[PDB]
């Protein structure tokens, strides 16, 4: 079936849409070629919808069925429960988009009588009604890039789909315990949400030693979610189903698929009716949790129909990476295209075809690759990079626009160990943060999909935990990755890492001179850019599942 059906009614914007970075000082400062970066708005909408609409024909084989009849298997150990009315309110974000009967996410979060109504009102409707389609209102997203002379053109901005505030709430209660525990259960280590940055890099190190000859590779699915079809959603729900549930739970799945993930109506920000989708809708509760076992079933089928020897598999939503034992590269290359037919025909064909990889540090997946350091002692060091361009625009955007995103943050989070991001964005934020005086304040950033509430503050003890001391020590960084940096860092007008040296050695002596954790942070974030270093002692939910477009607010 087609993907989508539209009307002829465009997908409108909600309030007006920034596309330019504006002439600041402050981002200025950090990137001076302003006129590369952009942010995607409503009006490339419709190159967006011309390449996630087309007709899937998904014909499934016996290696597919097997897979499925393990995953069920697995699932049946699983005990989920209900959450209650207050639960899910909690998950709800402060700024969610608010309801079109009469309250927000405030009055959902505070439980106002109204909101706490409406909201029984539509659990109850989902237990009486397992059949009329639930409404949902598709938007063009606003997210922020670097133009890219050699693509050829601007990324088209990508379009989410999701259900009313009430319909979201209920998800929550029906599905936030199946989606946080069941997907581990049936993956297993394969699960890539269960894992911190460290324990990252480690699966993927140390899968890569376990092989005698290893070969990787990352397979790139075009348009995942468009290629997710109404029966691939319909053995999703079977997946659950295996779970012991309560009764009103099972119910309350079975008509959250029926009325709402399988498909439904779309509807614009005007109101007016832009088609039909029969694909998965970005913005529900089981995106993350549904992409990832879809993804595995699939991949996992297509591994035995291309007989790749001792297969072990990374998945996170659409992201998927495969390291096996080598047969040849003649032979490798074929098992490949095996994998690829095998994937298309449950309907999942490839973007760029996948191409084996020799060189574990030249595989990228999740937008990543492992690359190595030393520690102050000389002692080897894995840790996960990648490109900073589009991270480096991003900062110049939240920098130069108030924007309750803070990308920077979770970048800096998650990618710690980086040159990158320890004398560049480190550096930058924490000059800013010292004159405004804002190294106190809470700043709002997704980790895995779900929202968090982060102090700059609380940084150093954060990258400990989630990337060790060696973090705050790693130096000697491969020429490869010194190489992307320098080249990104010309292409961008940002000035060169050792400018960046002298303006961290002034913030780190300010922030030596304050109180608490600003000593701390100075200490810890900073000891790379002075030659007589201090010593780093230790320091005196994160990674369970995945939630991207989930409404999850922890
Ligand atoms: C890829 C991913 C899991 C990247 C990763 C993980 C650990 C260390 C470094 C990179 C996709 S899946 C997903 S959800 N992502 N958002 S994130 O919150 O995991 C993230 C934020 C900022 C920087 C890296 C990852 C991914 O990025």
């Amino acid at each position: 079936s087609m993907s989508y059906t539209w009307t002829g009614a465009l997908i409108t914007p909600c309030a007006a849409e920034e596309s330019k970075l504006p002439i600041n000082a402050l981002s200025n400062s950090l990137l001076r070629h302003h006129n590369m970066v952009y942010a995607t708005t409503s009006r490339s909408a419709g190159l967006r919808q011309k390449k996630v609409t087309f007709d899937r024909l998904q014909v499934l084989d016996d290696h597919y069925r097997d897979v499925l009849k393990e995953m069920k298997a697995k699932a049946s150990t699983v005990k989920a429960k209900l959450l209650s009315v207050e639960e899910a309110c909690k998950l709800t974000p402060p700024h969610s988009a608010k309801s079109k009967f009469g309250y927000g996410a405030k009055d959902v979060r505070n439980l106002s009588s109204k909101a706490v109504n409406h909201i029984h009102s539509v659990w109850k409707d989902l237990l009486e009604d397992t059949v009329t389609p639930i409404d949902t209102t598709i938007m063009a997203k606003n997210e922020v890039f670097c133009v890219q002379p050699e693509k050829g053109g601007r990324k088209p901005a990508r379009l989410i789909v999701f259900p009313d505030l009430g319909v979201r709430v209920c998800e929550k209660m029906a599905l936030y315990d199946v989606v946080s525990t069941l997907p581990q259960v049936v993956m297993g280590s394969s699960y890539g949400f269960q894992y911190s940055p460290g324990q990252r890099v480690e699966f993927l190190v140390n899968t890569w030693k376990s092989k005698k000859n290893p070969m990787g590779f990352s397979y790139d699915t075009r348009c995942f979610d468009s290629t997710v079809t109404e029966n691939d959603i319909r053995v999703e729900e079977s997946i659950y189903q295996c779970c012991d549930l309560a009764p009103e739970a099972r119910q309350a799945i079975k008509s959250l698929t029926e009325r709402l993930y399988i498909g439904g109506p779309l509807t614009n920000s005007k109101g007016q009716n832009c088609g039909y989708r029969r694909c998965r809708a970005s913005g529900v509760l089981t995106t993350s949790c549904g992409n990832t076992l879809t993804c595995y079933l699939k991949a996992s089928a297509a591994c035995r129909a291309a007989k790749l020897q001792d297969c072990t598999m990374l998945v996170n939503g659409d992201d998927l990476v495969v390291i096996c034992e080598s047969a040849g590269t003649q032979e490798d290359a074929a098992s490949l295209r095996v994998f690829t037919e095998a994937m298309t025909r449950y309907s999942a064909p490839p973007g760029d075809p996948p191409q084996p990889e020799y060189d574990l540090e030249l595989i990228t997946s999740c937008s990543s690759n492992v690359s190595v350091a030393h520690d102050a002692s000389g002692k080897r060091v894995y840790y996960l990079t990648r490109d900073p361009t589009t991270p480096l625009a991003r900062a110049a955007w939240e920098t130069a626009r108030h924007t309750p995103v803070n990308s920077w943050l979770g970048n800096i989070i998650m990618y710690a160990p980086t040159l990158w991001a320890r004398m560049i964005l480190m550096t930058h934020f924490f000059s800013i943060l010292l004159a405004q005086e804002q190294l106190e304040k809470a700043l709002d950033c997704q980790i895995y999909g779900a929202c968090y509430s982060i102090e700059p503050l609380d940084l150093p003890q954060i990258i400990e935990r989630l990337h060790g001391l060696s973090a705050f020590s790693l130096h000697s960084y491969s020429p490869g990755e010194i190489n992307r940096v320098a080249s990104c860092l010309r292409k961008l007008g940002v000035p060169p890492l050792r400018a960046w040296r002298h303006r961290a050695r002034n913030v780190r002596a300010r922030l030596l001179s304050r109180g608490g954790r600003a000593a701390i942070c100075g200490k810890y974030l900073f000891n790379w850019a002075v030659k007589t270093k201090l010593k780093l002692t230790p320091i005196a939910s994160w990674f369970t599942a995945g939630y991207s477009g989930g409404d999850i607010y922890h």
